């Protein structure tokens, strides 16, 4: 119940215009970044509790998730990772700079793949290839659940979580997919995307499908 | 924020007691009973959409939807139907009497089937029989989202819903399952028990999985 309004640092605000705008051709790669950045979030709270293993009782199961809404034209990307706090989402997502968010742009510009944005630390921005609205709901050990939310403009909002599932632990990434970029919603498409390019991961990543019995 | 006690009609609190009690064999018939009762709330929002098309507008798409979540051995049925409000959960759930719960006590005394109880009006209640605890989250276009509880106890509770996901419309009926019924929890023997008692249903019937990418 009520919101709060925050202004993206400005090169933020531009790579977000730049990535929901170029017409690159390759858009599937957002599914290896944000896979990566689930994975790293499991790392860091695993890694955390290895001094203080009362912190995976909250959700003791370290998993990644990708649920496909058509309805609502929506992706999901889970992970039971260490999460993060309403200052956190507020510092990482969205107010403090980010090193190379400029350097990457810089890159770009020069002539560089879209695909290394995640070696320059930005990999969350890429979802703007496929979605123009997301949702990042997040709950950690050390907060209540909030909603992180941003359509690219030059602001977003955090507004503590009345409207969700509770989430143990970890993060979800919702995306509203754009119109012509439904096919993301598709269990083969989503299946080989994640197949090609996250081979390494640690954890289980599990595929939420709906079938209508027989 | 704040629950709400209520003390369930005498008879009620027998017949629970009763059905989470009986060795009963044949469990299974649960599903079938619930999967009729979301059937119903779909054909009466379905009905009062005839004269108020706007109605349906909350929740456009009917359906009827098994949802089987492992970690917590729960099970959950939804459906897009007319959904409850507040008054009706109390109402319709508990407080009120029931014209057959004595008369299909009696019967069962008498050697009827327990799989009779759906012709008595009363086959909910059936959901005792594979979980010892129950949510039914509600959410009909003239109220809010709200969660009555209960666990067979003499009382249950009903608290306005700022847990769960949003449902458009409808109910979900989350079952959390006994220890030794984690089996419907199981695709195959969900598909199964949906294919024997639930050939004429009008709504799909869709069966959430989750699957983890090979
Ligand atoms: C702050 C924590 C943990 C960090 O060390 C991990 C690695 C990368 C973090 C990137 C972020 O900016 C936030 C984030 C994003 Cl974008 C995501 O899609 C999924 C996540 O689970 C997290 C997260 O919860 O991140
Ligand atoms: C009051 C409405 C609509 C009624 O006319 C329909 C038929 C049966 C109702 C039985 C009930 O007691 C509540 C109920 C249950 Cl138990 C359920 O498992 C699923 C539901 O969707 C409803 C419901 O929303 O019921």
């Amino acid at each position: 119940m009520a919101s709060e309004t925050f202004e993206f640092q400005a090169e933020i605000t531009q790579l977000m215009s730049l990535i929901i705008n170029t017409v690159y051709s390759n858009k599937e790669i957002f599914l290896r970044e944000l896979i990566s950045n689930a994975s790293d979030a499991l790392d860091k709270i695993r890694y955390k509790s290895l001094s203080d293993p009362k912190q995976l009782e909250t959700e003791p199961d370290l998993f990644i998730r990708i649920t496909p809404k058509p309805e609502q034209k929506v992706l999901e990307i889970r992970d039971s990772g260490i999460g993060m706090t309403k200052a956190e989402l507020i510092n990482n997502l969205g107010t403090i700079a980010k090193s190379g968010t400029k350097a990457f742009m810089e890159a770009l510009s020069a002539g560089a793949d879209v695909s290394m944005i995640g070696q320059f630390g930005v990999g969350f921005y890429s979802l703007f290839l496929v979605a123009d609205r997301v949702q990042v709901i997040s709950k950690s050990n050390d907060d209540e659940q909030y909603i992180w939310e941003s359509n690219a403009g030059g602001s977003f909002t955090v507004t503590l979580d009345e409207v969700n599932e509770r989430i143990g632990r970890g993060t979800i990434l919702r995306l509203f997919l754009k119109d012509d970029q439904l096919e993301y919603l598709e269990e083969k498409r989503i299946k080989e995307v994640i197949k090609r390019h996250s081979e390494f991961v640690a954890y289980p990543i599990q595929l939420v499908v709906t079938k209508e019995v027989e």
